[PDB]
């Protein structure tokens, strides 16, 4: 009686779970909006702008029109080898964005210690990928972290909150290039005998020299001690794999919780009903990036009714224009909203008054939500590449450009008001008293932006 | 000098033969229509409507739009697990419907009593792959079978014949979920020193309690002597492969004979024409269930020349509005076409109308074949799914829904006639003389209906 | 921890690389045009004629319209085993055509002799495929060869030149199917210890007849020995691949460079914009086969700039009409442009006076083109097979037929002028008097041609 090979693992089921981090997928959480649970671990953030920043090269005319499939494709070829090391380390991607991956490793208080130095070994070999001009700097954090889901009845988003997550960043932010930078926190509770580091001016957080442990130490031996703790290791029958979600089988009700998560283009694309490649593409578009400050960004039982309310609106106002929401993650302040105007062949005509009069709409109402204490929106309109970034296992749609970093910029610099680019001032037609002419701000990667705006709106006020 | 590894079974050919059973693609039989040929073997039917009863779930708006790619997803989930016992325990997967797969291991007659053992175990150890509320309910056949192919010079399609025929599908509706039924003659011709029985009330067929072999006994020794008589067993260099067929090479003739079985738009996507995803979908149709009654239906060599005829006929009445014989089978009474009014993007207007005009056309021709006792026509209109349902290597374009299970009951409870259901009596608009309404019967797994309809026609007549 | 197995070679860059020989994938030449260079080496010839003869077959109504579908799979199953034994023999496949497919196996000069027997074997164990009405005829030749790659900033083209390009089309010409024919100066380059042959009438090439070698010869350990002279023959981790090129990686210089040789349409098809299939098509097109003869077109440093020329003129005329330039090569008298007017949905109204109007002024630039002797212009317009011809790693798109190998044979037998075949006259609706009615010849392959024309044009002049 014969054997066959098993075969199947394309199941729909399965290609939804390479968009999500195995947080969610074996979350089991129940569907209540907003959902909040705690948890500790440790925190990389990959610094990939040294990537991301290639959009601009590959807008020229030298790429012949493929641009846009020439960029996705030399991304993800080094994005991938970055996700690999992640993954075989124990790691969970938990996102990615045009910037930065944000990678996570769960486990009980009690192992911290351990995972750091895990961690910080990852960290080591993947700047070791890129030894010879592109390089990534990598911030690292530990402790406490809550998680929040928030959503309606067919869309759910999640982020992490609290110290160590604005840690990463934090660290992230110090770092140079080929650096390792840990947060105070992960500093504290790490091994000190496995390295050695410096401090960094006017900061707490230090910067790992040298991993250099004990003479009788083994990784490997280490490494299988450690995945003790890591409940979804590739393991046994299926230690070939590089994800536990390759052998999800079908199961109605959580493909139904899980493609919440994912556009419905991208859905069109995993069912097979349009083309694998329809979704890399330099499209001109209009970014509306919302930032909410509230008064504790750490506490997610306050932040969270918030997000929640603030969402609720937002989805509203873009369903009318079929804006999306790209990406919800937490900046250095607050929680931002990347929204879409043009992308998915979801591109109206007056894109641009539209977006503004969405921006406003979102800025009138989450100014009056209980616990937002500053509502910030920046609007930018132009090229932008869209595409599914990172490896076969685990990727997910972006956006990437000058304009998203500009939107993302305006937001931060130009707090409690919305602002909008040149382009979309100009475009929209709606006459010029709508708007204030600002002063010139010297921004972060930002060389020049053009004259920037205040939608002051329709009224004098 | 390199020796690279085999690479391409994917050919066209590959894929055109995974539609069809080892009996037509390697058939080799004259184009001549009909054609007959006369076998023993034995049957086994697989009621699987446990599974496709999940239709009406699907249909829901928890789904959002996904529901007819969820479905296809976990049917062909469970429909694969079963594909592949069947065809490692070395049957041939005749047809898929709605409700049951056939399967067939076509065999010598001094054989037949030991392949009835490798099918009851097979039988056995598919119950076992739902052991813990979805289940099947297995008949066994077994003697002497005729087939039947009927066809024009673009189209062929088959049938299997005969009192084992009947009798699988009285022993499977005879069965609660769980059970193995044989029919009278498998239990004579079998080895009665394997198994346990009982009676059936007012039956000659049995139920397999046990199987229990002697204390000598080796099933995979078994076996291997049964795989002698299995012409097409993957064997050798192939024996990691679940069909024979897996390994067929380009040849323009046979490829022009077995492409006649195959609906134009499988086609379409088998030469990469249409996305490999588009047949999966929710969507109305009018189906046209036709039944045709013989004096005796067991004699292939007096049904098979009426079959041809009335073939000829229905196939010219549904040309002219891109009708579509989804599939062909016998029933406890009769030959049946499964007709389909809206498919693959064939949907004309007016469907209702003229489905109800091309049913009467059919009556009205194929009451006056000869041999054709009764024709009896059932016309429901809705919803349905359709797909391609089953294994990677073993499928076939399927539809399935409460309105598919209406229009067969209606031609079986209400024989000699043209009925129809309210959705198409109310949708054609023509004039209400043009019907009779009908008395309410209580119809085989039908839950109300609503109002049913004689098509009388145009004439008081 | 894990080590999973490396998986991904599907990027762009390596189906790209599908498309182009060894020669170009691997030859970093300057982007200056023309670009010429000079190397010497083994050519194969491989006349398929009896393959792609089958075109008129395929167009028959038994076909049911999945004509070009089934002649494309019947063609690839074919050409692929071909493919295989070139490249495990560890040649480079430079070009396909409807009639041949041209290999190269580039040496240093003390390596030709030895390299000749591993061509000769190769060759030998190509005609062993076909044993038992299909077949083949080689030829073979070796010594001096020079390369030519002309275009512009968008696109380019190469060509292998000189005494031994002309040779080896002449010994194909001369060999009978089933023969290997070997050039006069490689006969005289040859080991003639391997090998037994006899003379050609009229001729110095000879017919090999045995590949019979000393007492204590072993091929497999001479091919290994062959091997330290063959750059990139698949070796160690990489000695299951066909191709070296397979382990291309993402390189976007390398890859502006590569698309520049492929069509439009295919390089849509690799970016999964289009479908796999549709470029596999019956369509009615317009050929235009435009030869430019030279005094000596052995002599690169002559013929280089002038085809440079003539290319820049000619891409400008199928510019305005989106006509193509499917193929370039070197025939027995001088350089071909296979254009194609009509093919991926490029196809414009008036086709016909169109493709005559650009016949015409190709002629008159290219008549004044400094070292172009004779310009001859051949235009058919039919049915013909469209589709990317080869195996999987390496093959091309092409176009097949009648009126193909009609527009090749006009163009060489009616020597400098324009000439038309009866479809295209008689559609053009041109006035009549811009035509002349030319003389019968009977023509190469070439079964009732109908009335020829010649396009005398506008004026009487």
């Amino acid at each position: 009686m014969n054997t066959p090979k098993e075969e199947f693992q394309d199941w729909p089921i399965v290609r939804i779970a390479a968009h999500l981090p195995d947080l969610i997928v074996y979350g089991h959480f129940s569907p209540e909006r907003p959902f909040m649970d705690y948890f500790d671990g440790v925190l990389m953030f990959v610094d990939i702008s040294g990537f991301t920043a290639m959009t601009e090269k590959f807008s020229s005319a030298m790429y012949m029109d493929r641009g846009a499939e020439q960029l996705v494709e030399i991304l993800n070829y080094h994005i991938s080898a970055i996700v690999e090391k992640v993954l075989i380390f124990g790691g969970d991607i938990l996102k990615f964005a045009g910037d930065a991956l944000l990678a996570l490793w769960r486990v009980e208080r009690k192992q911290l210690k351990n995972i750091i130095t895990v961690v910080i070994k990852c960290s080591l070999e993947i700047h070791g990928l890129f030894e010879t001009d592109i390089r990534v700097k990598i911030g690292l954090a530990a402790g406490h972290i809550s998680m929040l889901v928030f959503g309606d009845e067919t869309h759910s988003h999640f982020l992490v909150i609290g110290q160590a997550v604005d840690d990463v960043r934090l660290a992230q932010n110090m770092a140079q290039m080929n650096d390792v930078i840990l947060s105070p926190n992960c500093w504290q509770l790490c091994d000190r005998s496995m390295i050695e580091i410096e401090s960094v001016p006017d900061q707490r957080a230090v910067k790992v020299n040298f991993l250099k442990p004990p003479p009788n130490f083994n990784f490997d031996e280490f490494f299988t001690k450690c995945t003790t703790f890591m409940h979804y290791y590739p393991s046994g029958e299926h230690k070939n794999l590089l994800r536990l979600a390759c052998t999800l089988k079908p199961d109605p009700e959580l493909e139904m919780s899980l493609q919440k998560y994912v556009m419905e283009s991208i859905l069109k694309q995993i069912d097979n009903k349009q083309l694998q490649g329809y979704l890399s593409e330099l499209r001109p578009v209009t970014i509306v990036f919302v930032n909410l400050m509230f008064e504790d960004q750490d506490k997610a039982e306050e932040i969270g009714p918030a997000i929640q309310d603030a969402y609720m609106h937002i989805t509203s106002v873009l369903k009318i224009f079929q804006g999306q929401i790209n990406k919800v993650f937490m900046f250095d302040k607050g929680c931002s909203f990347l929204c879409v105007f043009g992308f998915p062949g979801e591109k109206v005509p007056d894109e641009l008054t539209h977006a503004l009069e969405c921006a406003m709409d979102i800025f009138d109402f989450c100014s009056q939500v209980h616990k937002i204490q500053t509502v910030s929106i920046g609007v930018a309109s132009g090229i932008v590449f869209c595409g599914i970034v990172g490896h076969t296992v685990r990727h997910e749609y972006t956006v990437i450009g000058q304009k998203v970093n500009l939107a993302a910029r305006m937001m931060m610099y130009y707090p409690g008001i919305v602002t909008c680019d040149s382009v979309t001032y100009n475009g929209s037609n709606l006459p010029a008293y709508f708007f204030k002419e600002l002063p010139k701000k010297v921004m972060k990667g930002v060389a020049d932006s053009g004259p920037l705006y205040q939608y002051w709106g329709r009224t004098e006020k």
